[PDB]
């Protein structure tokens, strides 16, 4: 009987929780949380963990598949480095507003009540070759991120070509085999949806556990981050887009009055995937030719999650500095490094950039396993269901902004 | 030059071990077994083991697929749970057979000379949430069944749900790549009966063996193995579908009378997949629409393989008794939990429900790398080619059963 | 900008690596060398053994679905123990070469500065068994070749038995899925192209480092080594062929005057696959039937790897010697029994024979991990572009001189 709209159902749990939490944040000590609530949430990060592997995989050799050189028009060509570096200075703001804003310092938790010190970090010698899988399952069964993408990658590439291929039997192989990889990829993406409906009983567990506990305290950082995240948005939209509107001649304002509906459409739906006909319906309403928002709409509602890129950008900086820990240049860049080829993966649906976080973690080898890590991701996992809306509503305005851009280029 | 019929090639081993076994039981000390012949034996058992990940897995996946809701018509739907319930019972007598038949104790066995003793299972929250896999193929990798399990489940779900997608290259990506896990399930198959052709070898190397030791005691139980099941078996036939064949005005005795030709052959075949040529033919025979047998017969075959369920519910608990150890309730709902996903997996085959042994002991945290498990289950596996007999003659039954019930209810 | 003929490019690293190495050999200490060069170097090796199981794998399901009895017509039947019995010889000679010849044996190696001793083999009882895996997935993450293989066949011969089926749906689960595994296959092979293309600046690393250190006695083994392949290899083709080109009343030196073109062609482009329009074409050129040679010289560029065969064979006793090794009779024949189901896997492409080595390697029980061997491979390696050259060119000759075999016994 559960079927009520998403976003309120979650939102019915998220300021019901916060409440129940804080007046049982005063009277029956947050134990009672901690064994009878927990258990709850966890179950749904544990139930998103899950996918991380498949969906850090199947997208990513599918996502290459897309990009590869040159199984795409010189029009592509044009329109991915777009995307690249919008994607790319995305998040080099996204440090800027978490090196501006530092939300989880003041909030640090002892987790068990020990404080966490990190793995110390193999030559840099090493952690190059370690991008090379030793062996593709055996890398690819347990965690080691770093690898699993860099294959995925390379096959992705090496399919595009075996369709170029003189024998046939061989042509049609790429075809298949990609194919059944896709799908995978996308039934992870129908369990996101199918998870995202547990994600109000969830938001509700895990955001009450951290109000119970850690006081009140933590919604100002909470807000603090809606803050960095929003700031950082509507800044990024003047400072890049309204940058490059005018670059090319064209009227920035105009564009968001078209854009309107579209926007505030992605700002609710949050599914930059089953919003793409409202896209491409404005974009031959504001002059776009067939041929050429055919093409990039579809594509880039998928890859150029510019939003995203910061989310994780400034997530990141959140969870760090609540374990009182400071980012080391080196593994400061990796996070991008990282936070781009995951925007690579996701199609842009629900919980997205949350999983994604997980692969941004895992890669700075902060190890989720860990308790200290576990109840701080928990939180900004609650609160992914409002800073998501921003964010997907921006990974939409720059997807058109890039094809106004090659059209008037075209 | 090996073409004999397989039963009997079998049934060959199987008698003249137990003799060359006792023989040898008395004269040249069991080590002569030990070290020349168990060798062979196990050799087998590792055969299957084998086997049980691909097809614990590849099956599930595709089984849930048939299942699917609504990927079924209302006539399905009637139908399953019948099935479900039938096999649900079915278990439930498993266990009284069980537990008015202890076979077992009074065998219990010492396997190196050392007792077993279970490893401490988690808090039951724990348990819970392991069955969510932390990672797909890490978990696919190592064991640890209960998530396998879940996962490809939701899997195969998720999948039907991708073919009634708007988009067709989507709609597409499902159909192959499920495809082509399926088949992956049947070259299992495949493989199974071409290991049930050492099974002569086979099943001969084991029981020589556990008739050198364990002196002869061990028969008792044996026979009264075969008992706690046969005895269960037609037992169910009357308490179960006599009880539900009038339960609807068809009468039983007829309805046996006519399926008297392909259970007789399922006896015989004990393939509940390639007897399917006689069971659609008895269908008509007994006055059954085309468009109605044409549906429940082709997947009884498969799924609700009750004689299975009943099978394992019992083999369980000999394996338990042979160490010397009480099944927690709990676990002993576990079995059945259990024993039935098994059987939704299994296409009703040679070895069939001895693998999926395995599935329900290795769930139960009864590891066969442990060497007392190993000697034990080594018993049930010997003779299982003839408790699987009726077993199969039974899972047949039971689908025809079904099949006039829904046509009456039809 | 990097454009060049491969086979150049390397020799251009390799020449030229050499001297800047033993310049670099008296002068600035090899320590230089073993912290700004080697790092360059691995990463190549490394960059193989990342590709060695999937290729492993995927190779050999194909290679049995060729070759499965009996789907295949008795003219395969014929050549196909024609191949398996000179591929079986081939390296029964390859022994002997490296027992005449002992190249390694005076190059014997420290590494870090400690000589190597193997682990204990386990009792040869388990030592089977354990080809059967325990758990396809657990077994194929990490490594144990053994049963990998072992597995991968089973299914290959499995699977050709499921299009042969009533049921339809069935009858071509097989045909997809087979596919898909066939392709990743080939992707393999074309990265293994991307590689051979780092495959200057790799080879140059390396070598450079083994003439760095090691002095330059090496290279005495070195061109002792191509002595004992080509000396082998020329010896081969008098031995096997012009031998069994007589033996059905074909004229042998005829023969070579026509394979003159296409052999001396392989030796140049070292790709067995792409040099198959050259091949065919000669095919009819002296006199072979359509409907022949159609079918073997598709097959045997890819089975009947003999050259490979040997190339192995040798390099084997190479790397133990080097390490001061004895190989130990039941490994001896372990090399060859792997290194025929090595060729099975092989399309016949640039790196070909050296990946497999690893594979060899770790049948035998060295772990390439292990430095010692390590940095002897690391030599067989960069030279392997040489002796490469002549193995396709005796690869090809090999499948020629069956096809004329059974197009007289045709
Ligand atoms: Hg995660
Ligand atoms: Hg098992
Ligand atoms: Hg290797
Ligand atoms: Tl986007
Ligand atoms: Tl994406
Ligand atoms: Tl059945
Ligand atoms: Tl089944
Ligand atoms: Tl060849
Ligand atoms: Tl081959």
């Amino acid at each position: 009987y559960i079927e009520y709209p998403v976003l309120q159902k979650i939102l019915i749990g998220l300021i019901l929780g916060a409440i129940v939490g804080l007046i049982l944040g005063h009277y029956g000590y947050a134990h009672a949380v901690h064994t009878y609530v927990k258990p709850f949430g966890d179950l749904f990060v544990r139930l998103l963990c899950m996918l991380v592997m498949p969906i850090v995989f199947a997208s990513l050799v599918v996502g290459a598949a897309s990009i590869s050189p040159a199984r795409l028009g010189r029009v592509g060509v044009k329109i991915v480095v777009y995307y690249l570096l919008t994607s790319a200075f995305a998040v080099t703001l996204g440090i800027i507003m978490a090196r501006l804003f530092n939300p989880g310092a003041g909030i640090h938790l002892a987790v068990g009540g020990q404080q966490f010190q990190p793995h110390q970090a193999p030559p840099l010698v090493h952690i190059l070759l370690d991008i090379v899988p030793t062996n593709p399952f055996g890398a690819l069964a347990n965690g080691q991120v770093l690898p699993t993408i860099f294959f995925a990658i390379i096959l992705g590439i090496a399919i595009t070509y075996l369709m170029n291929s003189e024998n046939e039997k061989v042509r049609k192989s790429a075809e298949t085999l990609l194919d059944a990889i896709n799908g995978l990829a996308e039934a992870m993406y129908k369990i996101v949806n199918g998870v995202m409906q547990y994600a109000p009983i969830g938001v509700f567990a895990l955001i009450a556990y951290v109000m119970a506990e850690q006081g009140v305290h933590v919604v100002g950082e909470l807000a603090k981050v809606t803050a960095a995240v929003y700031v950082g948005l509507t800044l990024q939209i003047l400072l890049v887009y309204f940058v490059l509107l005018k670059i090319y001649g064209i009227d920035p304002i105009s564009f968001i009055k078209h854009a309107k509906d579209a926007m505030l459409t992605a700002f609710v739906t949050r599914s930059s995937s089953g919003t793409l006909p409202v896209t491409m319906r404005v974009a031959k309403e504001m002059g776009i030719s067939e041929g050429i928002y055919s093409f990039t709409l579809p594509l880039g509602a998928t890859i150029n999650m510019d939003g995203t890129a910061l989310y994780q950008g400034v997530a990141t900086f959140f969870i760090a500095n609540a374990l009182g820990s400071h980012l080391t240049v080196g593994q400061q860049l990796t996070i991008v490094l990282t936070a781009v080829l995951a925007s690579i993966g996701t199609a842009g649906v629900p919980g997205a950039g949350a999983i994604m976080l997980c692969m941004v973690l895992h890669s700075v080898g902060l190890p989720l396993t860990d308790p200290n890590v576990a109840a701080a991701y928990a939180m900004i996992l609650g609160i992914d269901a409002i800073l998501d809306m921003g964010r997907t509503m921006v990974n939409v305005t720059g997807d058109l902004t890039g094809t106004a851009i090659v059209a008037k280029t075209e």
